[PDB]
């Protein structure tokens, strides 16, 4: 019933949408941790100090790690910030990040107060 639980269920809804087939064409680079070794990105962990991905966010939601919506948002935005910091701004992964962030920001804005 409480405000924090209700706001966290909004976040869970967003999370579920970000991982849905509706957004899969652009969301898929954010499903799993960046495997820097597999992708040849041997400078990734020198540039990105706090890696984040939707699977980690989902793990933290399932483990009741997130105490409020603001904590959930900070992880989702960190994932996007990491993409914008590491990747050239003309790489498809950045375009895909932009589109998924647009989904995140517009539904997050509708959070029950
Ligand atoms: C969060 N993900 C990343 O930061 C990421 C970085 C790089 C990457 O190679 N970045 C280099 C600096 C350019 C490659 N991938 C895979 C990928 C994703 C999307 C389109 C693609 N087209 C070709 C590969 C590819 C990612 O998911």
């Amino acid at each position: 019933m409480g405000k924090l639980s209700e706001q966290l269920k909004h976040c869970n809804g967003i999370l579920k949408e970000l991982l849905s087939k509706k957004h899969a064409a652009y969301a898929w680079p954010f499903y799993k941790p960046v495997d820097a070794s597999a992708l040849g990105l041997h400078d990734y962990h020198d540039i990105i100090k706090h890696p984040m991905d939707l699977s980690t966010v989902k793990r933290k939601m399932e483990n009741r790690d997130y105490r409020d919506a603001q904590e959930f948002a900070a992880d989702v935005r960190l994932m996007f910030s990491n993409c914008y910091k590491y990747n050239p701004p003309d790489h498809d992964v950045v375009a895909m990040a932009r589109k998924l962030q647009d989904v995140f920001e517009f539904r997050y804005a509708k959070m029950p107060d």
